């Protein structure tokens, strides 16, 4: 059972802008996704200060970067608070609507794509380097879901049958053919040290086989 939804017109417009605009500084996608992971990890850590049982699905708070040249995927895994089904369909899209509008206005005033995170829609910077994005997520109050979109105006949501995560979010970047440099270890290290050197959680860069 796969459910297909339409993006809001404004969100689809943002995705087309990111995909079509000529912009060479693509490497900032990693900074945005790492920052999204750090924000979700902050949330579950704060919630556990008043409720230790919220960590029953995993005490570790960390971020993993997993490149896979065989599948041509780059995966950003965090053990943060995760996302409910309403998040995937309604809540994050409500927030992204006003953030997109502010992002569009700033761009016409001289801002560039690298400041996308200041408007709360940094996730969509993933489409600078990815033709398809899959998001596996598990919230303490909901089931494990798989979100997916190759842009084009629609996204799908399904109950995930893969390996259970416990809690957190898994963002799988199906990279474009000419963006395979972000599967190389030295490139990922250089980007992490350049834009994410002070993240308050351990970032483990997996290496390939
Ligand atoms: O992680 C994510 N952030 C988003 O804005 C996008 C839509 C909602 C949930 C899945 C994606």
């Amino acid at each position: 059972e796969v459910e297909t939804f339409a993006f809001q017109a404004e969100i689809a417009q943002l995705m087309s802008l990111i995909i079509n605009t000529f912009y060479s500084n693509k490497e900032i996608f990693l900074r945005e996704l790492i920052s999204n992971s750090s924000d979700a990890l902050d949330k579950i850590r704060y919630e556990s200060l008043t409720d230790p049982s919220k960590l029953d699905s995993g005490k570790e708070l960390h971020i993993n970067l997993i490149p896979n040249k065989q599948d041509r995927t780059l995966t950003i895994v965090d053990t943060g608070i995760g996302m409910t089904k309403a998040d995937l369909i309604n809540n994050l899209g409500t927030i992204a609507k006003s953030g997109t509008k502010a992002f569009m206005e700033a761009l016409q005033a001289g801002a560039d794509i690298s400041m996308i995170g200041q408007f709360g829609v940094g996730f969509y910077s993933a489409y600078l380097v990815a033709e398809k994005v899959t998001v596996i997520t598990k919230h303490n109050d909901d089931e494990q879901y798989a979100w997916e979109s190759s842009a084009g105006g629609s996204f799908t949501v399904r109950t995930d049958t893969g390996e259970p995560m416990g809690r957190g979010t898994k963002v799988i970047l199906h990279l474009k053919e000419d963006q395979t440099e972000y599967l190389e270890e030295r490139r990922i290290k250089e980007i992490v040290k350049k834009h994410s050197q002070f993240i308050g959680y351990p970032i483990t860069l997996f290496v390939e086989k």
